[PDB]
DNA sequence: CATTCCGATAGTGGGGTCGCAATTGT
DNA sequence: ACAATTGCGACCC
DNA sequence: CACTATCGGAATG
């Protein structure tokens, strides 16, 4: 009964707050709190007349929960000229542009039931984010109640949470004054704005919101155009930027970037590009998602500021496949925003094209506004003394023989199972979150598991006991504990996650996404020949034969079997 | 047909902010 | 002792 | 978050 349901929440959220007064507790420590106040207001919002003026709602800092989104919030792929947006038009003609500024913010989703706020989350892995509403509901731009005619039922509104330039000044201003900590750049800045456990503090920061986008709705009377619903959307109180526009050809989409580009320095806050979309949404529906993205849009960037630096050393630093990535470490130097010390080299093949010397003065950007790359060597400036870059011949950690097959760019360690290195990658990679998803394991405790001989495979990870994790550097009774109950949840997963994480050669999130989705079981994926391998979609020789190679090795049907008496399962299809 | 091209994925790599709890300090 | 500092890892881009 | 070497399969002559 819905009686029934509203006192058994209300129940418990005011069972957290009595223990939390009782033990003067610096917060609910428990996220069961923020997910209880979700489902409260879900509730209540649904059953407007059962809402009690003393409600938990009507009103202690609490844990941060999660919030899962259906509809995936996936990424946007790149294109950083004219001639490569020119071959993104005509993949989609041979398969009307909306085109809108690019806020350099965070993205967050905002759902509203019958018009009411009722939670926000950050994008997670798409699929899974973090419960934001707290900080959300500080936000001025972000109504709690939409206003007008036509409101879904269910309106989950996607759009980008940033902070114009005089917020991000005024609140370094603020830090400045009171010794506070100052931050680099907006962009970061907004995000650790919201992740804030104290809505009080998110509520003193400038945040404002626009939005861009849709996603569940149930209900309503939304057009079929994109810009159309963006309209509606400002009809019902959301801010909406005033430079969406319309374009009816890639010529004009050219002239709406050189235009936006020009007027960057004069918009008060900071963008990464424009977006260009499909306006059409049944055009949308047709042109379908890649894995990580949308066929329908590109993020069409500027060209990134450029600074120069010189390079101390390159360190080679060895992957959970063997690969020795090369990596350089750089005289440090602010660019555009945050402090570069680092950047992948890639490997030997690109060192040799840069002619990179160790000493060597170097120009730098931020790739796509992000990524530190190293552009090219600032010969004339090459200095007296410069020491040669070489490759590795021996795995700098375990020793053995590096190869490189012919015609092929990577070098690996041949160690295989006696390298260290591989050992600790292969585990973080097991651990990580599209895997198996084990909250508290980093690079640190998985160094001393490994280093320590407490690890050997994977379903190990799973007999370690609160004691045996105490005793480590960094650890203790608490975080020992928080670690033998994240590994006690990640042992239900699913069918994709756990192909993913055994880090099967070329079985990566997509491959293994598709070899679940044809093989339905294991066995099934056990009993397959090379081939009815092949005949997965997008799985070849290659793929095909490392799949084969890995389920044939007796030891890796142990790892499996092992990991199975450890518990971990997932549903059957 | 062999060959080249290209869409998409796998496997590497970076910096900032902040919560939690280990540790140091008082 | 408990209070301040800070290593680590989650999680944003 | 980006780069891009590679894979698998589509386009070319
Ligand atoms: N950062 C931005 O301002 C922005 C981000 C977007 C992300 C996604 Br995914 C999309 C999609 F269209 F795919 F939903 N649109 C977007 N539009 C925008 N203006
Ligand atoms: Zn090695």
């Amino acid at each position: 009964s819905i009686e029934q349901q509203l006192t058994e929440l209300r129940t418990t959220l005011r069972h957290h707050e009595y223990l939390y007064h009782v033990m003067d507790a610096p917060e609910i420590p428990d996220a069961e709190y923020d997910r209880l106040m979700r489902e409260l207001r879900e509730l209540e919002t649904k059953h407007p007349e059962l809402i009690t003026p003393d409600s938990p709602t009507q009103r202690p800092l609490a844990a941060f929960s999660q919030i899962r989104h259906e509809v995936p919030m996936l990424s946007l792929d790149n294109v950083f000229d004219e001639e490569s947006f020119l071959a993104f038009n005509k993949r989609v003609q041979d398969r009307t542009w909306c085109c809108e500024l690019k806020l350099d913010g965070l993205a967050v989703s905002i759902l509203y039931e019958n018009g009411v706020l009722v939670s926000a989350a950050t994008r997670g892995d798409g699929t899974t984010g973090e419960d934001i509403t707290s900080n959300v509901r500080t936000i001025r731009a972000i109504p709690l109640k939409l206003h007008g005619e036509n409101i879904p039922a269910r309106l989950e509104v996607r759009g980008e949470v940033f902070l114009p330039q005089a917020g991000f000044e005024k609140i370094n201003e603020d830090a400045r004054r009171t010794g506070g900590k100052v931050f680099a750049n907006p962009r970061n800045a907004a995000a650790g704005s919201l992740r804030q456990l104290d809505p009080r503090i998110t509520a003193k920061r400038p945040l404002t919101f626009f939005c861009y986008g849709v996603g569940v709705l149930e209900g309503g009377e939304l057009p079929d155009t994109h810009l159309g619903r963006l309209l509606q959307f400002k009809k019902w109180g959301l801010p909406v930027s005033d430079r969406v526009t319309l374009c009816e050809s890639a010529e004009e989409v050219l002239a709406f970037y050189h235009k936006v580009e020009e007027d960057r320095p004069t918009l008060g806050f900071d963008i990464d590009g424009v977006v260009i979309k499909v306006n059409s949404l049944a055009q949308q529906e047709q042109l379908g998602f890649v894995a990580r993205a949308p066929r329908w849009a590109v993020a069409f960037k500027f060209p990134a500021q450029e600074q120069m630096t010189f390079v101390r050393d390159v360190e080679f630093q060895v992957g959970r496949t063997g690969a020795i990535t090369p990596v350089a470490r750089l005289e440090p130097v602010h660019v555009a925003g945050v402090l570069v010390s680092n950047a992948t080299l890639h490997n030997a093949d690109e060192i040799e094209r840069l002619g990179l010397r160790i000493g060597d003065k170097v120009v730098i950007r931020r790739a796509g506004d992000v990524i530190p790359q190293v552009v090219n060597v600032v010969l004339s400036e090459r200095p007296e003394d410069t020491r040669e870059v070489v490759f590795p011949t021996h795995c700098p950690v375990c020793g053995s023989d590096v190869e490189r097959v012919e015609g092929e760019a990577v070098a690996r360690c041949t160690g295989g199972l006696i390298c260290g290195a591989q050992r600790k990658e292969s585990l973080k990679h097991f651990v990580s979150r599209r895997a198996m998803d084990v909250d508290g394991m980093g690079d640190k405790i998985i160094d001393q598991l490994v280093e320590k001989e407490y690890v050997h495979t994977p379903a190990d990870l799973f007999k370690l006991t609160a004691g045996k994790l105490t005793g480590l550097e960094r650890m203790g009774p608490k975080s020992a504990q928080n670690v033998v109950n994240a590994l006690e949840k990640a042992k239900e997963t699913t069918f994709a996650r756990f192909l993913y994480a055994l880090g099967i050669r070329e079985v990566g999130e997509a491959t293994a996404a598709g070899l679940a989705a044809y093989f339905g079981t294991l066995e099934a994926l056990e009993a397959a020949s090379i081939e009815e391998l092949q005949k997965v979609p997008d799985v070849g020789i290659v793929v095909a034969s490392h799949v084969h190679n890995f389920f044939a090795e007796e030891s890796n049907r142990n790892v499996i079997s092992e990991l199975l008496a450890e518990g971990v399962h997932w549903p059957a299809p």
